[PDB]
């Protein structure tokens, strides 16, 4: 397939649902060899088993918590003992205090709570890019993360992860001006609403889905296989010419302003 | 490859260096079985040439001037004899009269010169998607088309080809909200400067090469390869969660505001 | 007022409800001397009239179909023997064919609609920049012109204006390359929906007007004094560092993707 | 003048050419009442000496370090013995560490560096918003900000400020959504490049103002009083139908890509 060759490190698979296990699958599908994270103990046995079904293994699934730079660099020397060098990263994980999401963006919003959801959401794909850069070194390889419209327009709740995902979407440009020279391409999917755990913790996030399955062009949701794609191109060869984009895969529903 | 089944027309074909014959090239290595138009007679030995290259023949190269809608319904037509219906248009055309893209803005451009612009490089993908749009229908097809960054933020000569991409690139998001529930998608890519035919008639085109190579991320220009992949991408089914997008494959360019010390 | 000094051409008042009454009487307040087109002997009655009750009278009123280069041109000819210069131009005109506006954009937008609404809503700005620029030299005056977000993002009906006002748009910042060296600025209002005449004739303009009072930041629809008081700013020496920009006002509807719970 | 029976609150003077000293200067010509808030008690002397010549005084200047809740606190409480209600917030306030800002954006981006920049300069925003919101109740005023182009696209050392600016910007869509209901508008300057004790911390700032010198419609850089105009205005009830808006001021250069 187009990713056939390439190996690719995926953090963010938390269930069969997550977007990142939509990429894994369509990655491994193109030919892609991966290794994956896990967030903690809780979930390093789905990871695993993950991991066996999509041509991949437990040895090559390393305990990450993005908040610790120890942890992340750990996961690059480990990894190493397994790989001589790295193509592709795929950064699919956010956070944000429970309490951050539910109410009004000024009552609720904390300087702790602001301070989590830039850490884990935005500065995390930061830390990846450098501490993936040597295996990458000479690869022309390619980042990935993901983001959401709330980047750039407001809807209730998501709140300050709109900020972080604003931080996240300048993060993918700077990493791209700064990576470019030595071949390293920086690109994010900004998906649609999709049912996942993290959904799940959004009190509104019903109503997300409904708004963008009533006016998005399409008039349907997306999918994790449908972002999977999208993001496996981005990551391949044939996206070569492709650095430091925001490619919506959402069925248009950014270009709408029904309200 | 990831077009196998679909059928495509591709229009704005003119050599090889053409953007319209990197995305042909591109759909017929991944499956694509292709037809095209070409502008008038001036272009339809070569079309029909590249065509019998790229798994065509001359029987499926049409004549195509995209100012008259009477030709441009009767490439679906004619078309349709040979198709049972079509999943792809690709709509790589544009034009402005030569004295528009040289001097000041405001002193050169006529409203002549713009009605012309806004006829052939925008209105045309619209002409092309209303008279497509039996033959594309039931089948979940897309259609492409392609802009530059001179929609969003303006470079010396450019022009009114600025204003008529950036109509162009607001015709993508309505073709797309209108079209979208039938089942089409409708995107564009938005190149970074490549040396074709089109992009030699503008007066210090050269430099805009150089000021890319320099400034963007990625230290390189951009090929018609490069493009020709990402517009077979968005146009099959692994794009199928993608509509209304512009999406720029300039190695980054359009991300930065000032080069590097 | 923040105006004295100046001297200013409207171009687009129809009626005492229109944008660029909102703006003629915001710019007589802070003290601008004003002058006026009537696009044609149907509106020429009340422009004259409201002309008077603006510190300005019939002979500074003056015949403006923007479709006519010399009509145009004629306007600041005639000017010209009252005024010796002129620092701003007020461009508030817009027309697309009724039936452009009515209906599945693919299906009802044709070559000629597209043709009108571009020529008469963009291109237009484009005509009085270039017939006003000699009055305009030395003056470091402004232009300014009025948009819609219909040319970022799609919403029913509108259509063909949204790639017109998506060309006007990028006139703006072509525009203010040109002509900013010399000392002119130029810039847009992107005003939210405001009962006149033009949009009265708009089908499912109240549901624009509803949706844009529950979903707005500021929990309701903008008036013409909103933007009558936008636009006076940014012509006036205030906004001296502001050129090509698109400036909303539409108490904030154009940064929300879904409205509250 | 246009902000006359207006009571704003400044922050961020620290010199003669800072930008909110072109706010404070503008805002007291079109006739508001004024009182600002000093970062340390350096800038103390200063800001009270600044305070005195426009239309203000000492006991209307208040410490306040943005990292400090308790301190932004403190100064609503302590303002609020002097004022019954408050109309505007001017935020004119920004820091990163110095090594954040010279040198590749991978190579000297850090989560500490990260942390900071986006809590200084974003986060402090909407600790202001929450902090003056009792006082503000009623009154149909406006929040004001300053961002720079950099939050949308990359220029050598700007680097992580690129980053806290997009989010700072989310945080004006965001608080323009929550505060609009109750009649609060929020709005920021994104300012062309001006010599500021600030500017001039970056390493490469003059290379900055050369290129939007050159290339911008304008042809010359900006000026605090074209800063202060716009910000004045937005602040002011002309504006009232304004929100959730970024205003350039930099003659035009972020319409640009060769000029
Ligand atoms: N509608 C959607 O689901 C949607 C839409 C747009 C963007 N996104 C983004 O997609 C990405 C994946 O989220 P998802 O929707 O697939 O949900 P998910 O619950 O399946 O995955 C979220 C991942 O984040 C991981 N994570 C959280 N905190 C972590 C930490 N400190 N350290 C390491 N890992 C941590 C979790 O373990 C989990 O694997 C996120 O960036 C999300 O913001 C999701
Ligand atoms: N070359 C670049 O750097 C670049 C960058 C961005 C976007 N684009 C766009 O790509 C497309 C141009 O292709 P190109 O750069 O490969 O140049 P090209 O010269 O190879 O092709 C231009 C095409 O436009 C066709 N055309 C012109 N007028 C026509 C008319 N009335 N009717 C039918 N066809 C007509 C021409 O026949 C030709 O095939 C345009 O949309 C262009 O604006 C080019
Ligand atoms: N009303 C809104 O909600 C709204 C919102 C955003 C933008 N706008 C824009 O504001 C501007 C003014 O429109 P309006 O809402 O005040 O409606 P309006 O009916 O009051 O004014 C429209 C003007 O366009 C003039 N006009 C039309 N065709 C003309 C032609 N060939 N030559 C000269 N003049 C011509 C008309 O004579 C009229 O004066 C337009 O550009 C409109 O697109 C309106
Ligand atoms: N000068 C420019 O070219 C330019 C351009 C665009 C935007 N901006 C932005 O405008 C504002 C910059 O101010 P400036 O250029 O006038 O420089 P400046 O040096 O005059 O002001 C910077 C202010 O930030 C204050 N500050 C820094 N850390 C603080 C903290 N922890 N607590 C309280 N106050 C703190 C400083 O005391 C100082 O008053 C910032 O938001 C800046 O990012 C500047
Ligand atoms: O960014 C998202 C956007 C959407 Cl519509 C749905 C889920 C998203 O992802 C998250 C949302 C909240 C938290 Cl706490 C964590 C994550 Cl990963
Ligand atoms: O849009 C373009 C942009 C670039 Cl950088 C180069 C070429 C382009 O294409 C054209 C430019 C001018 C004319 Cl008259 C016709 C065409 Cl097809
Ligand atoms: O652009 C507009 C946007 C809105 Cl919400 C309302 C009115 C507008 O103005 C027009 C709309 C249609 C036509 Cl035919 C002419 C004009 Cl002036
Ligand atoms: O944001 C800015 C943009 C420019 Cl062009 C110049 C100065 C700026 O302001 C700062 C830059 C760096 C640091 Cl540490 C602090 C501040 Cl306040």
């Amino acid at each position: 397939g187009f990713l056939t060759g390439k190996r690719a490190l995926i953090v963010g698979v938390a269930s069969k649902l997550s977007i990142a296990s939509g990429i894994a699958a369509a990655m491994h599908r193109e030919g892609a060899e991966l290794a994956f994270t896990y967030q903690n103990d809780k979930l390093r046995g789905r990871v695993e088993e993950f991991a066996s079904g999509w041509g991949s293994r437990p040895e090559l699934c390393f305990p990450c918590d993005v908040a610790d730079d120890s942890q992340i660099e750990a996961v690059f020397a480990a990894l190493g003992k397994h790989w001589d060098g790295l193509d592709i990263i795929v950064h699919s994980v956010g956070f944000a205090p429970g309490d951050q999401l539910d109410g009004d963006f000024t009552a609720v919003t904390t300087r702790e709570g602001f301070r989590i959801a830039h850490d884990i959401s935005a500065y995390s794909f930061i830390a990846l890019a450098k501490a993936g850069r040597e295996m990458m070194k000479g690869r022309n390889g390619s980042l990935l993360t993901l983001s959401y419209l709330g980047a750039e327009r407001t809807m209730p709740n998501y709140n300050v992860m709109g900020m972080a995902k604003a931080s996240l979407e300048a993060g993918v440009r700077y990493l791209a001006g700064s990576l470019g020279a030595e071949g390293t391409r920086v690109n994010a999917v900004s998906a649609g609403p999709i049912r996942t755990l993290a959904a799940s913790g959004i009190k509104s996030f019903r109503k997300m889905l409904a708004a963008n399955e009533r006016q998005t062009p399409l008039r349907r949701n997306v999918t994790i296989e449908e972002v999977g794609n999208a993001g496996a191109f981005l990551c391949s060869d044939l996206a070569s010419g492709i650095s430091g984009e925001i490619l919506y895969v959402d069925g248009g529903f950014n270009t709408t302003a029904m309200g």
